[PDB]
Formats: C-alpha cells, structure tokens, sequence
C-alpha cells in the first residue's frame, strides 16, 4: 500500500509540473 | 507514513485541480 501511495505522489507531481509549464506558457501568450 | 502519503496525494490532487482551472481560464482569455 505504501508503494502504491508513493507511485501516486510521483505521478501527481509529474502531472503538476506539466500543468505548471502549460500555465507559464499560456501567460506568455496573453501578456500576464 | 501511510497517513502523510495519503495527505500528500490529496494536497497534490488539489493543486492539480487548481492548475487545470488556470489552464482553462487562460485559454478562455487567449481566445
């Protein structure tokens, strides 16, 4: 169970970083 | 440990939902 939870943290973090990159890219687009 | 990890998963699910909302908002603005 611990390892499954650990894998979920890693997956969510990776997903989070992709969403942060996306947001930063979109902000360059608008000018904010 | 299980409780802290369960708490990190929830904390991260929440940031991701907030980030998905920003992406959607910025896309409306662009557009």
């Amino acid at each position: 169970r611990l390892k499954q939870l650990e894998x979920k943290v890693e997956x969510l973090l990776s997903k989070n970083y992709h969403l942060e990159n996306e947001v930063a890219r979109l902000k360059k687009l608008v000018g904010e």
